[PDB]
């Protein structure tokens, strides 16, 4: 019995770029001085993502695991925790992006003969960021799947790192299932002219996914069911499209079919590839999570458009993110959200957005679920009204003086390590920050006196049908919120 049981683990973002394209730690020294910085603060880890294409860059299964060990050893030497991503897209490629990594040209080549990898809008343009869930049991790459690629590159991620995981360094692991490895479609693409609040559009137009879906309807007894031509574009907003609109076709029997389809292939694509980490890093004590996409612009619509664009059909009368969590169960898998420093007043009230209520939602489902949620904040914030935010959300129903909180997320990631972040003033509000978020005590080495013990990874649980997981579906009321946490940074 102690207020330490209120203390939630805070980790820091690198800066992209640590290690970079040609597989070099160009910046041991001043990386150092940054983490040591951090240590300053109290801060329990940080979180860097283990892109793919620098890694098995050379060719299929020709890895170079160098560099990371070099940064691992630093973080390691600096007293931290490290939360790894194992990210197999894209980084960068826009315009103004200093951080630019492809994923593994042998991959991109392969694409050049098949650009149906890709996922693909209707009008026909192929996204080069990650390979299309469509092919993710397809044996096209030089034999393998595009699956086997993901569990390959973890089972080598393991066995390279076999040290830091058995030292308890590498505390995390976080798949990355898609763009910006987050679960979902790369719906709101910046360099196809998307812009904030567009309604975004669909991807699923790939050979791959367009020969499923046609199976699909033709199963369903509806054979001349087509992909939607009514949607719209990027930029448009809800109203303006017949798929959208009230008594739009997204109410049409056709339609839910379609977003029903759409948002399943998500939930399968997570559970597959879920299998094979669990395979990967079995026995190790380390826990695996996930990423999901804070789509907040629309949620205060009927329509729900950005998020079922981006492959989450979730509406005020059918939850698409319980479902996740559920499938995140078997796993034993933390559901790592966002936004959790935005509030509704921020945004723009042409874009309906409801961040604060996603929030809600996203973690009430997964404490229903029984399983663990973690998030970051969505867009670098440096004041008390951002932390104080997230500190609410962490806590929402505030402290439990000698015990527990009721509610409680698992820990949180602070958004980019930067030269702003840990500028004087700034860095003086961000240590009040992890003082609440650690409920007043002081930084605290060993997980396990607030209940964060790391045990062997099991094995998954049984497979779950898709109809059990369909119904989380169903909604619920969220766990009631506090107006603002009780354990506010003083500013």
């Amino acid at each position: 019995s102690n207020m330490l049981l209120n203390y939630v683990p805070v980790y820091v973002m690198l800066p992209l770029g640590v290690v970079n394209v040609d597989n070099v730690f160009e910046d041991p020294d001043g990386l150092k001085e940054q983490l040591l910085q951090l240590r300053a603060a109290g801060v329990d880890g940080v979180m860097v993502d283990v892109r793919w294409g620098i890694i098995e860059l050379k060719g299929p299964k020709q890895y170079d695991w160098r560099a990371y060990r070099s940064l691992f050893q630093l973080v390691q030497e600096c007293g931290l925790t490290l939360q790894a991503i194992m990210s197999f897209h894209q980084c960068g490629g826009n315009v103004g992006d200093i951080v630019n990594i492809p994923i593994p040209q042998w991959v991109l080549d392969i694409g050049e003969s098949n650009h149906d990898i890709f996922y693909t809008n209707r009008s026909g343009t192929r996204n080069k960021e990650y390979l299309t869930v469509g092919v993710d049991n397809e044996p096209i790459f030089h034999g393998r799947t595009a699956i086997e690629i993901y569990s390959d590159y973890m089972k080598s991620f393991r066995e390279n790192m076999s040290d830091f995981l058995e030292s308890g360094l590498i505390i995390d692991i976080e798949v990355g299932l898609g763009p910006a490895g987050e679960l979902r479609y790369p719906s709101y693409p910046q360099s196809q002219g998307w812009e904030f609040p567009g309604i975004g559009e669909f991807q699923c137009y790939d050979k791959y996914l367009k020969a499923d879906f046609k199976a699909a309807v033709a199963r369903a007894g509806h054979p001349e069911w087509e992909l939607p031509d009514d949607a719209g574009k990027y930029n448009d907003v809800p109203e303006s499209t017949g798929f959208f609109k009230s008594n739009g076709t997204y109410v049409t029997e056709k339609g839910k079919f379609f977003l029903t389809w759409y948002s399943n292939k998500l939930l399968n694509h997570g559970d597959q590839i879920l299998d094979e980490a669990n395979k990967a890093f079995l026995g190790c004590k380390v826990k695996l999570a996930i990423k999901v996409s804070g789509i907040h612009w629309w949620y205060k619509v009927e329509n729900h458009a950005a998020e079922l664009t981006a492959g989450y059909y979730n509406l005020n009368d059918r939850d698409g993110y319980r479902p996740i969590a559920r499938m995140l169960s078997r796993h034993h898998a933390i559901l790592n959200f966002t936004c959790l420093e935005m509030r509704d007043s921020e945004q723009p009230s042409d874009a309906k957005s409801g961040p604060q209520e996603l929030v809600q939602q996203v973690l009430s489902g997964g404490w229903r679920e029984d399983i663990r949620v973690a998030g970051e904040n969505a867009l670098p914030r440096y004041d008390a009204t951002a932390y104080n935010q997230i500190i609410l959300n962490a806590r929402p129903q505030g402290v439990n003086n000698n015990g527990p909180p009721k509610l409680s997320m698992f820990g949180v990631t602070y958004l980019r390590l930067s030269d702003d972040l840990l500028q004087k003033s700034n860095f003086n509000i961000f240590k009040k920050f992890v003082l609440k978020m650690h409920a007043d005590q002081d930084y605290c080495a060993n997980p396990q006196k607030y209940n964060h013990a790391i045990t062997p990874l099991k094995p998954s649980a049984p497979k779950i049908p898709i109809e059990v997981l369909l119904e989380a579906t169903k909604p619920t009321l969220p766990f009631p919120w506090l107006p603002e946490t009780d354990m506010k940074v003083d500013g």
